RNA sequence: AUAUACCGCCAUCUUAACCCUGAUGAAGGCUACAAAGUACGUUAGGUCAAGGUGUAGCCC
């Protein structure tokens, strides 16, 4: 339902994403983006594709950021500091190719 | 004579933390082609034959 907004139309049965709004949400994600990296924030690549995982691994290693295409175990975010170490510090952004 | 004196030796019998979920209820938390989970006494016992320490008996 959330994802109405969003769609231009349904072409014989098949949504068809507006990409008009595509555009700017891109535009203002990828500004966020840019910033985050231009203050050196953590930034982490989530998805759980497999037909995409050596990809999106090869992509974060190729420009200097982290990724996370594995299974994801309870408490990696909400539990890091024992799962880590007591001074792990966290991404400042999480982009998810996959939600 | 006494282990029905003790030991020695045999035998009997009794005997942590953290993180998520449920609207923050009792409560719950797994799937690998992975979906929240990680960190001693007991006995009127035997044995003084390969071992000891005492205790009492008798002494016209
Ligand atoms: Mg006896």
């Amino acid at each position: 339902r959330f994802m109405e907004p969003y769609i231009f139309g349904s072409r014989l049965d098949h949504d068809i994403i507006d990409l008009e709004q595509t555009a700017t949400h891109l535009q203002l994600a990828l500004n966020f983006t840019a910033h985050m990296a231009y203050r050196k924030g953590i930034i982490l690549f989530i998805s759980r594709n497999r037909q995409f995982s050596y990809l999106i691994e090869n992509m974060a290693r190729d420009c200097g950021e982290y990724a996370h295409t594995r299974y994801f175990r309870g408490g990696m975010l909400t539990n890091a500091r024992l799962l880590f170490g007591p001074t792990v510090r966290l991404p400042d952004l999480i982009i998810f190719l996959h939600t």
